[PDB]
């Protein structure tokens, strides 16, 4: 058993999947050893108190209705004790680089830092939402899941995606060493169903050059 080269995974699987469905799941992305190291680094972030409630990020005010029960932190990838998260981010970047110019009409020219997120069980989730509804430049959502032996039947935590205007929907279990791509805009409203166990994931959003520039123009 051998890893597929990034170029081959990108052009033979990710590009066609994305252009046909707007969603692409890649399992066994990095392997057990690396995935476990990433899990250790995320758990260290959690135990040392680096997470902030995601509700604080998404709410309009402290009176707003509940949106999300996760806790998050932003990782650049070069921080001490986050080197393996940095390797994950470089691996994502390599796939996108081999895709660029073939994912719809997008020209991807940047990305966010990594959003490390924890749903601490207790029935927490994330109401249905669109990641980028107002044209802030993000065109692709990329999520890496880190949860060993996750049993959705008992622990829940399914990501459910409802592709706009299609007669289908997708259920993504937050499985260990799974990589997920999907269009960030209104085409993919999605929700995280209540999680009854600790659920970790790492997300990066990629930027489309033209839309991000236009967003900067409205910005100014
Ligand atoms: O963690 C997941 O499966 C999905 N998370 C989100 O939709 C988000 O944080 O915006
Ligand atoms: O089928 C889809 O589009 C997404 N879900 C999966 O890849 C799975 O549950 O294995
Ligand atoms: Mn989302």
């Amino acid at each position: 058993t051998k890893p597929l080269p990034a170029l081959k995974l990108a052009l033979e699987y990710i590009v066609p999947a994305m252009n046909k469905h707007g969603i692409c799941v890649v399992d066994d992305f990095l392997g057990k050893e690396t995935g476990q190291q990433i899990g250790d680094e995320v758990r260290a972030l959690h135990d040392t108190g680096k997470f902030t409630d995601g509700q604080l990020v998404s709410q309009k005010s402290d009176s707003s209705k509940d949106i999300r029960g996760d806790k998050i932190t932003w990782i650049e990838g070069k921080e001490p004790g986050c080197e393996t998260i940095g390797l994950l981010m470089s691996s994502m970047d390599d796939l996108i680089r081999h895709c660029n110019g073939k994912l719809g009409s997008y020209k991807i020219n940047g990305r966010t830092k990594a959003m490390v997120a924890c749903y601490p069980g207790n029935g927490t989730g994330y109401v249905r939402h669109v990641d980028n509804p107002n044209g802030d430049g993000r065109c692709v959502t990329c999520i890496y899941y880190l949860n060993k032996d996750w049993d959705a039947k008992v622990s829940g935590g399914i990501l459910r995606i409802f592709p706009e205007g299609k007669a289908q929907f997708a259920d993504i279990e937050p499985k260990f060493d799974r990589l997920l791509f999907f269009w960030s805009d209104r085409r993919n409203p999605h929700e995280v169903q209540p999680a009854y166990a600790t659920r970790y994931a790492i997300t990066v959003w990629y930027f489309d050059a033209d839309e991000r520039a236009a967003a900067k123009v409205k910005y100014l």
